[PDB]
């Protein structure tokens, strides 16, 4: 994993995730990001490799199982996805790609209904 956060002691992301609420003990381990609304990150292309395929992964859950999440990734393409959390934590994965090492950013957005929980968000290189 290139970038990782556990919403506890570890976060090596080069930019901040917005709207992070970790005052809970509902994580896969420790604390989770309790998502109410949107959490977004802009990662400069200076902090990523060019012409690379990546996977944005993580774990989500909704104990009341009545909510869903839109994942939007703005990279080479601008693709949106539909994520339905289960009652307990399960892993999600979404591929995206980079092009040139310009001064643009790739953008990762998670937008949920109600209250959902996110933990151990990673960005990993593939090929
Ligand atoms: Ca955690």
């Amino acid at each position: 994993p290139t970038y990782f956060t556990n919403f506890d002691d570890y976060n090596n992301y080069p930019s901040t995730w917005s709207n992070v609420n970790t005052t809970n003990q509902d994580g896969l381990q420790g604390s989770a990001n309790k998502l109410n609304g949107e959490t977004k990150i802009k990662i400069p292309m200076s902090e990523l490799k060019p012409y690379k395929r990546y996977v944005f992964s993580g774990y989500s859950k909704d104990p009341l199982t009545s909510n869903s999440i839109i994942v939007k990734i703005k990279a080479k393409e601008e693709k949106t996805d539909y994520l339905v959390p289960e009652q307990g934590y399960t892993k999600f994965s979404y591929e995206f790609e980079t092009t040139e090492k310009d001064s643009s950013n790739i953008e990762i957005t998670l937008i949920g209904s109600g209250t959902t929980y996110l933990d151990n968000l990673s960005i990993t290189e593939l090929n």
